[PDB]
């Protein structure tokens, strides 16, 4: 469970953000799996409530109504499509598991649903599962209001609802038994994983039980005896009651303290500079390298929604998102997630987006397909971070270097760092107010190297920068501070 179940290589995956089915298909197969991605995180694909007020927003897909495969993405033969499709070209799919709760206890009885089916929130009565008033907490809970009110209470928060969303009672072995239906259903079907939303809401007893009544991956692509790839959202910081160490028997965990902290060290908020990265890792508070999930950036923090805060990097932040997610595929720490998002007109109103609810790309609803430009890039709005050559490039760049010793560390005392790995692979970045010139020692055999931020290598010629290095593995790195990407990244696979 704590194995990514990717291929031999691949050592990323790629959240595509409300993508549809049949995109994430083509995507695979066209992009994904030659460009080295590990797997594909999908959106949750069990029937949810329609809201439109706000217009479908993108939240609705995390207020439950039924386990059927039928969203705006697509229905199950799409969904079953693309995990064959994928799979087959090696690329594996993540499914994000809304099971801590069904919709909001406050939304209208009725058929408004992504696929019809009825519910009545008010009566708690779930009829497509089904579920019923005797499989929530509602008489599990004190609180006054019946959600959580205070998050110093390890009970209120797992057993009350969250922002009203209707909690199940994962300890009844009914509820447990109709998730681990839906759940066994997906196994079978192809994918590799589970990403566990809202985990800090459950207690870690009633998740293991689950996930004791799972299936063994799809002997047709795993081997025999594989585990699905477990990794919990747990958003832990500082001294709260719960931590994140409390659900390692069950798989990894979301570490959100990882983009938080690089995202004020880049943007060189209170006294933080890129020199201090030296010791990065588990040295600045983080869960265990093998039990971390990391990620710059993922749907709910981009938009003020989640931890992290105002220092958390974006696409909209182009400039400085790329050298913090460069940073992170360089660094040997965890396991990381790459972001794939859409464009939304983001309306700040006085220090917050009053538009932050905007669902993905869409005609009245049905969602946009992702078109494909000629200089590889998206349409419809969709941003694509993961089809930008740095970014594209420096997951290529971890899969190259996979397993090879963080080392040649060297650092201005500034904003001025740079390091290697082993012999595969070494980045420079300049982070400062001023040009960088200096010849440093890559530890890489000597030869022609293709930058691949600037450029690519395409049959022996590079289309950006190229690197030389001397016989002693010493190369002369140039970055002004007006550069468009203040960061340079050579490995072997990049050599000419
Ligand atoms: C790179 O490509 C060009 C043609 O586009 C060719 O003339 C040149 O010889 C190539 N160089 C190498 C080293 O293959
Ligand atoms: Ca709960």
């Amino acid at each position: 469970q704590y194995s990514p179940n990717t291929q031999q290589g691949r050592t990323s995956i790629v959240h595509l953000f409300e993508w549809r089915w049949v995109d994430i298909a083509l995507e695979c197969e066209r992009y994904l799996a030659p460009k080295g991605f590990g797997g594909v995180q999908v959106s949750p694909p069990n029937e949810n409530v329609a809201i439109y007020n706000p217009f479908r927003p993108w939240w609705e897909r995390y207020q439950p109504v039924s386990y059927k495969l039928c969203t705006r993405s697509g229905n199950e033969d799409e969904f079953r499509n693309m995990v064959t499709r994928c799979n087959n070209v090696g690329v594996r799919i993540y499914v994000d598991a809304v099971i801590n709760h069904m919709c909001g206890n406050a939304v209208s009885a009725g058929t408004s649903s992504t696929c019809g089916s009825y519910f009545n929130p008010g009566s708690r009565d779930f009829p497509a599962v089904p579920y019923s008033g005797w499989d929530f907490n509602d008489g599990k809970c004190k609180t006054g209001s019946g959600d959580i009110e205070n998050y110093n209470d390890a009970t209120q928060v797992r057993d009350c609802r969250l922002t009203g969303l209707l909690d199940l009672a994962l300890e009844k072995d009914y509820v447990r038994s109709k998730i681990a239906e839906y759940m066994n259903h997906l196994i079978d079907i192809g994918v590799a994983g589970f990403r566990l939303d809202a985990s800090k809401h459950m207690w870690p007893g009633d998740i293991k039980a689950i996930l004791d009544k799972l299936h063994n991956l799809n002997s047709n692509w795993f081997p025999a005896g594989s585990k699905p790839f477990i990794y919990q959202e747990v958003i832990d910081l500082g001294g709260e009651p719960i931590k994140s160490s409390d659900y390692f028997g069950n798989g990894r965990v979301t570490e959100f303290k990882y983009g938080a902290k690089l995202g004020t060290v880049i943007r060189k908020w209170n006294g933080e500079k890129m020199s201090y990265l030296k010791n990065w890792g588990e040295g600045w508070g983080f869960v265990p390298s093998d039990r971390a999930l990391v990620f710059v950036d993922n749907h709910d923090n981009q938009r003020g929604h989640g931890a992290g805060g105002a220092s958390i990097l974006t696409f909209w932040d182009a400039r400085l998102y790329k050298m913090a997610v460069g940073f992170m595929l360089a660094h040997p720490y965890g396991f990381t997630q790459v972001m794939s998002s859409y464009r939304w007109p983001r309306q700040f109103q006085n220090g917050n987006d009053v538009n932050d609810w905007v669902g993905p790309p869409n005609n009245n609803g049905v969602i946009k397909e992702v078109t494909i430009n000629p200089d590889t890039t998206c349409g419809n709005d969709w941003v694509c971070e993961h089809r930008w050559r740095q970014i594209r490039n420096m997951v290529i760049f971890r899969n190259v270097v996979d397993g090879q010793p963080f080392t040649n560390w060297y650092d201005n005392g500034s904003n001025q760092v740079a390091f290697g790995r082993g012999n595969r692979g070494f980045i420079v970045f300049n982070n400062d107010d001023w040009s960088f010139s200096l010849t440093l020692q890559t530890g890489l055999p000597a030869g022609t190297y293709c930058d691949v931020i600037s450029g690519d290598k395409i049959n022996g010629n590079c289309t950006g920068i190229k690197i030389y290095v001397s016989d002693d593995g010493k190369a002369h790195f140039s970055i002004s501070n007006s550069a468009e990407d203040p960061f340079i990244a050579i490995h072997a696979e990049s050599k000419l």
